[PDB]
């Protein structure tokens, strides 16, 4: 009702005169969560990782279901209030796509969202784990998995695609909706809150965040800035349909919950910021 986002739009308008979401951020770095990434920095790991300051905790890293090294760069958060898990995962490497695609195939999932774009700053941030117009069909070295794009729809601050992944041992195909939000720079904001919640509530009508399908997949270059922004306002929102009394939900908590399972979620105070007004804007809907 109108008093629970009156208090929301105060509450955000006095935050942000005051400039107090560096103090908040601040807050939520230092009393982040520390857990131990033992296999993430095991040797044979080292070119399965982008960066070195990035890792999955052990007690929630994704395990590929293979036998011969079932490490990724990937974490389950799993939020039980709100009844959602998200898997948040790194831009793939070249040598990381067939994990990637085996982890979405084992892991059940009917969506993909991408956060980040394949060249960022001058370097290869995501390799392009997905087919293009020219050739609409991929394959998978050691991890037999075929992918083929169905649907392209380019838009102006996103675009969306059907693709169909096939486990070629067994023929079975599935359907994956992927994603892409083009416009949104590393460390930066996206354009706008209603491009974001527009996209976001895109992916929700897929059916994609759904209980009936695997966890979505996230990912941006590292898989915690933008990732985490756009898990929190997710989750965030959720809460506050859920609950008797939606003015409750504290931003900072569930952030912290979320950082018990991966590293770094929300980069920037600027982020904080946008996913607060993401989730009072969101709230209108
Ligand atoms: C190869 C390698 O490991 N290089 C390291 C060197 C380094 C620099 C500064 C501090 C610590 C380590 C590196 O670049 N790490 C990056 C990792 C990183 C890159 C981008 C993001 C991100 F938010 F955009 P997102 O998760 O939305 O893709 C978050 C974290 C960094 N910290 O900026
Ligand atoms: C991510 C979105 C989080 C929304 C949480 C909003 C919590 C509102 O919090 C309320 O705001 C009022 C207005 O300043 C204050 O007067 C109340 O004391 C305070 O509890």
């Amino acid at each position: 009702h109108h008093h629970h986002h009156h208090e929301m739009e105060k509450e955000f308008e006095q935050i942000d005169k005051s400039g107090s979401w560096a103090a908040i951020y601040q807050d939520i770095r230092h009393e982040a969560s520390d857990f131990p990434c033992r296999v993430a920095k095991l040797p044979k790991n080292k070119n399965r990782n982008r960066y070195r300051d990035v890792s999955p905790f052990d007690h929630s890293r994704i395990k590929l279901h293979q036998e011969d090294n079932d490490y990724i760069n990937a974490s389950l958060i799993k939020m039980e209030e709100a009844q959602r898990s998200y898997i948040l995962t790194q831009g793939p490497l070249p040598n990381t796509c067939g994990h990637f695609w085996e982890m979405v195939w084992e892991q059940k999932s009917r969506g993909v969202v991408m956060l980040n774009r394949v060249m960022e700053k001058g370097s290869l941030k995501c390799a392009q784990y997905w087919p293009q117009k020219e050739e609409k069909e991929m394959i998978f070295e050691d991890t037999n998995l075929k992918l083929t794009l169905i649907s392209e729809d380019i838009k102006s601050y996103y675009t969306v695609r059907q693709l169909e992944l096939e486990n070629l041992t067994t023929q079975e195909t599935r359907e994956i909706l992927h994603f892409h939000y083009t416009t949104w720079p590393d460390f930066g904001v996206p354009e706008s809150p209603a491009s974001f919640l527009n996209f976001l509530f895109k992916v929700r009508e897929s059916g994609s965040l759904s209980p009936e399908h695997g966890p979505v997949v996230v990912h941006c270059s590292a898989g915690i800035g933008r990732s985490g922004t756009f898990c929190l306002a997710d989750t965030c929102l959720l809460l506050m349909d859920k609950r008797k009394d939606p003015s409750s939900v504290d931003i900072k908590k569930v952030l912290l919950e979320m950082r018990k399972f991966r590293m770094g979620l929300i980069q920037t105070a600027d982020q904080l910021r946008f996913s607060y007004l993401a989730v009072i804007e969101g709230a209108k809907f």
